[PDB]
């Protein structure tokens, strides 16, 4: 529940870059299609929000994060399986406690 983007890339571009503003325990969702065997990099601009991928082949879900060890020496994860995919822009559970709103920007994009 909260904010959905349906990620649309356009011409020839492999990747778009969005912006929010979460607060507390809000988290914003990003859904994309894409084939098994393609991958996924997000970048973020703030820290103390977390990046998370879920969707099918993922039991639980994936850190996209930049030092997240589900990572290639690229940045890169690849996704398991064709079809829709989740990712969640929340702020880590530190931050949350806060109750403050946190801006970012998510660059997503996929190869
Ligand atoms: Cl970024």
């Amino acid at each position: 529940t909260g904010k959905n983007v349906n990620v649309e890339f356009d011409k020839g571009q492999n990747s778009a870059r969005y912006s929010g503003v979460i607060k507390g325990y809000d988290y914003d969702t990003y859904n994309f299609q894409a084939r098994k065997g393609q991958k996924v990099h997000v970048s973020i601009s703030n820290e103390g929000a977390d990046t998370y991928l879920f969707g099918p082949g993922i039991s639980d879900s994936v850190d996209l994060s930049r030092y997240s060890s589900e990572l290639d020496g690229n940045g890169q994860y690849t996704l398991p399986a064709s079809g829709k995919y989740e990712l969640k822009v929340l702020q880590t559970r530190n931050e949350a406690r806060k109750n403050k709103a946190k801006k970012y920007s998510v660059n997503i994009q996929i190869k």
